[PDB]
């Protein structure tokens, strides 16, 4: 009974196997397997009937490491075999594990394991259980691990892993052994859209930054893996306008000029070389490249896995339901989920929060704010363009992200009142400094926390908690957990007990939502959308946080090791296209839904 | 449901607790405990109130290290507390364990444990779960582990551990979690006798070789343990005829001259110094000594834990039932079991086996054998006393353990026939050389193997297998295992008949040679036979003996082979232990001898 993961549309997306026990009838056990146990220790005081008799009481229970309880579970976990498919050497390997299933474990100590195994094999021979022929064959046999994957997550990988890693982080490995059916809030259609939007958007950034050369040269093709619809290939012949490449299935393909002409060489983030004029400028024979076929598989193109990373998080602003989550370019690259674990600075993307606090004090979007030079101790917060617009409306100050106005508003609204608000918005106390730079978007945040914050605007001023579990059923069919979330608007559900806490005045949240809608309509065929771009120092991060009354989406683009994305790569350039693509498709065929 | 260890007499002597889970109703959990779990991680995506509802599904299952499954089992294992007796700091400590019950465990990483705990306490404060008063109190609170012992083995330690260690060696730690009742072959009365006989015998050897000085000097008293009716004490004041010592309970005691005057100093294995004339010659202030009190209490005496080791193994020669087992001086001094793990040379104790084969070939105890110098290619075996008795009867050659006669009999018998016999009674093929020195007792053996050997004489020529399990019951009362041993004599008690490894007449004649050896070369008994043994430079002292109902093998020696002394023999050293045990174990039982079946 594995841990089962479902989307909100009843689709089984992942299965997590825990502690495994496959009981077998004693008479079904190969005699050599019993012999391997009998030879595993020099002396039994319980040729020797008694140990065989007492072995039958433990044979399906013995902890053999790596979640294996009993001989059948070990045969499955280690070799993906039935006990009847095991070789003498593999039987001797398993029989050496009861004593210390870590010291003699073949996964952790392969040397120490073979030492123990060969000793048992030698003893099986001395005891007459095996012939010298069987013995020589078995000692020469390598470890031969064929460990099946028991963590099945090949449909919506980020969504599946979110469940396993969270249960394990909070409740440890026993959470998987439970055999529970976890019904998530994940919308499979929206999840599929998000995965494609992040892939396309990262590839769009990547391509405009240029060809970075083959990922490897003169390395074995078998050491590479396909992912994100990219297939490792080896360059075998280079011509003037085309090249030949060897695939992982042994077939040779040809890439025509049209499939590689895009390859202007990357020089740095703000520079690409001249458009290629010959295939020899792009590839060398023995290069390990990535290719992509078309739908028919009649044509192939030279592609590139982006070095840049990204994420997308989409929540329901009324209850905090996580509808879609993408934590990187592709889950094969690494299990790392940037939506939940990726601490980055939010930049201008934090301003709607602070400005909503100014609106709380009695200001209006039209209220005049002062964009002039300022000082705190010695520090001078300067504007992006080194310009000062003087007295301007609050809404224009926000749209143009004026840093002196922000610092001035922080002084008006007080640091602590803002820190408490950032905390109400979802933000971590420890990650929020007790200084004036917070008005700038200096606190490190998680994209999920930003989504929670933007939901306050979409919902009318309420604090919602992001959640991914709708219900949990036991293996026997009983509902053991039903989500009871805090709702911003209870009448809104029935287009439910817990009412969410109001963290912002209704009028301030509504005003900020409309400023955000005006911002998105001065920088999809929809009129119910609002949003804010963000970019950090030296374009180390590109953000877009936006919403409608039914859905909040936060997109991020950047390198894991903070490096410039490029002079031209503002939040509005790199993150915004991902947001648009997802939102346009996720909201296609839904009526206008404002605050 | 722990693993229960029982004696043949249906008496519980040990309990082994495995994986523990004490389920609790959610409403019975202190709110601060739930708060500690809520504060254990920065973000929950299941404030964060949803984690509370999901926590109820895991609260009795969460693996918290050291066999603890669930909050109540951790409160018990770590603090011997109920969840309602836990402090805020202890609740924060437990709540920090789910993530990594090894990287944050207070038993293994106390530094990492406190780091994680204090962080959780800090977060409980920031979340408003605890006041600053509750917080300052809790951070200042030390680890405060009060771990109850769940491996109860304080009655017959070597017997209890034999069961736990064997199940764990063959079937791993899951063997304990099974909740099975093991009804063993151990006789509690005989086991109690054996423990006392080994202790007394080792102490008798020890005392005559002199005072070796305190076991430690300027070391912490808390690092020592009481065992074998010896209590660690620290010398605090030394006078002319007496000394003051600090006990583990904090009380100061006085040892008078009478309690320490025995302390002639050990000079070497064959020498002791002058009798002490003042307490300063025996003890220094800050010395870690062992003391012993009266039957009630009035005075204390300076005692010494022997450096010498010993063992005793007693089996039933008809089925191989292990009736008594003592693996060393004290299980608390050394967990190691010399009866089952102590590979040593048997010396002259092997001779009855070789001489028995010579009887199979048609020789009689009276047959003349040649005790003269002999050369086996390169090797020249010499006799113990460097004497040669010439033509002597086979039985006298055995009694006086004549090495040249043994080598001559090995040539008559043949190495392989001998090796086959050694293997037949349990000796290990790898431990038996393919040379003439085997006649002298050079193969490395276990005392349990020697007991199995000597049972062939007591039973009339049969191979029995030593065994400690009579039956196993599950927690629900069902018999899941019943011993089906090989019996030497079935009418004597399915049923399994043991294999004959020696001729009835050979076993009978060797038994009577052994009887003569014990009756006329050393209890009010005439049904006993036995053999002494001593190895080169008295590195080992043995006594293997029996009656028709019981075989006992005793051994004395140092773990790192060193001489016992010139005088220290068979002897002398291992024989008094055997006598003491046998005399008492057989007290009130009729005469029991072997049976001839030509
Ligand atoms: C908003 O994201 C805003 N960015 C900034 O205030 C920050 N850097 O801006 C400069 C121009 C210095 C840059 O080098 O990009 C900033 C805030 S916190 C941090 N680490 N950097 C931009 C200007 N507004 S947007 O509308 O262009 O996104
Ligand atoms: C038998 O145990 C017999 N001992 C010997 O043959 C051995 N050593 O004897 C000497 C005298 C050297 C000794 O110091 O004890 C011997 C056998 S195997 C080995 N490594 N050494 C003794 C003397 N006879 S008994 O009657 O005491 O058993």
């Amino acid at each position: 009974k594995p841990l089962q993961v479902y989307t909100a549309d009843n689709q089984l997306i992942a299965e997590y196997g825990g502690k495994l026990s496959i009981p077998v009838e004693y008479k079904q056990i190969p005699p050599n397997f019993i012999h391997a146990f009998l030879a595993a220790e020099d002396s039994s005081f319980f040729q020797n009937l008694s140990k065989e008799d007492i072995l039958s009481l433990y044979v399906n229970k013995i902890f053999l490491g790596k979640n294996a309880y009993g001989i059948a579970a070990a045969a499955k976990i280690y070799y993906n075999k039935s006990i009847n498919e095991l070789s003498i050497a593999q039987m001797a390997m398993i029989a050496g594990l009861p004593k210390a299933p870590s010291k003699y474990n073949p996964v952790v100590n392969p040397e120490r394991a073979l030492e123990r195994r060969n000793w048992i094999l030698g003893r099986m021979l001395q005891l007459g259980y095996i012939s010298q022929a069987e013995y020589q064959k078995a000692v020469a046999e390598p470890i031969n691990l064929n460990m099946p994957n028991r963590d099945l997550n090949n449909i919506h990988p980020y969504a599946g892993e979110m469940v396993r890693s969270e249960l394990v982080k909070h409740f440890g490995e026993q959470a998987i052994d439970s055999g529970y059916k976890v019904y998530t809030t994940i919308n499979a259609k929206r999840q599929a859209i998000a995965e494609k939007a992040v892939q396309d958007g990262l590839e769009a950034y990547d391509r405009r930054h240029g060809w970075r050369g083959a990922e490897a040269h003169d390395k074995p093709l078998s050491e590479f893996r396909a992912y994100a619809n990219t297939y490792p290939a080896q360059v075998t012949k280079v011509n003037s306008s085309s090249f030949e490449a060897l695939m992982q299935d042994g077939s040779t393909v040809t890439v025509q000029w049209s499939g590689m002409s895009w390859a202007r060489p990357y020089r740095n983030a703000n520079s690409v070389g001249a458009a290629p004029s010959r295939a020899s400028q792009i590839v060398k024979v023995k290069d390990i490249v990535r290719l992509r076929p078309n739908e028919a598989k009649t044509a192939w193109s030279l592609v590139q896995v982006p070095k840049v990373q990204g994420q997308l998080i989409a929540i329901n602003p009324n209850d905090g339901s996580i509808e879609a989550i993408v934590g990187g370019y592709n889950f094969y690259q690494s299990k790392f989920n940037r939506a939940l674990q990726g601490w980055r600075q939010p930049g201008s993307t934090i301003k709607p929060f602070l400005y909503a606090l100014a609106l709380e004090r009695g200001m209006t979007p039209y209220s005049m704010v002062n964009d002039s030079p300022i000082t705190i101790g010695k520090w001078t917060p300067k504007n992006s363009d080194g310009r000062y617009l003087g007295m301007i409306p609050l809404r224009r100050a926000l749209y143009l992200s004026r840093n002196t106005v922000s610092v001035r508003l922080l002084q008006t609204v007080g640091i602590e009142r803002t820190r408490q608000l950032f905390m109400d918005f979802g933000l971590q106390e420890d990650q929020i400094p007790r200084n004036y730079t917070i008005a700038l978007g200096t606190p490190q945040v998680l994209p999920i926390q930003m989504a929670t914050g933007y939901a306050t605007f979409a919902n009318g001023g309420y604090r919602v908690q992001p959640h991914f579990i709708q219900r949990i059923e036991d293996a026997y069919g009983k509902v053991i957990y039903e989500a009871k979330p805090e709702y911003a608007c209870i009448p809104c559900i029935n287009a439910q007990y817990r009412q969410a806490q109001r963290i912002l005045k209704s009028s301030s949240a509504y005003d900020m939502a409309n400023i955000l809608r005006d911002v998105i309509e001065h920088g999809i065929g929809r009129s119910d959308l609002g949003g804010k771009t963000g970019t950090t120092n030296d374009a180390k991060d590109a953000w877009f946080a936006g919403f409608n009354g039914k859905l909040v989406t936060v997109t991020w683009v950047g390198f894991d090791q903070p490096t410039t994305l490029g002079r031209r790569e503002y939040g509005g350039i790199a993150a915004l296209p991902i947001w648009i693509n997802f939102m346009g498709q996720a909201l296609q065929g839904t009526p206008a839904a404002w605050v």
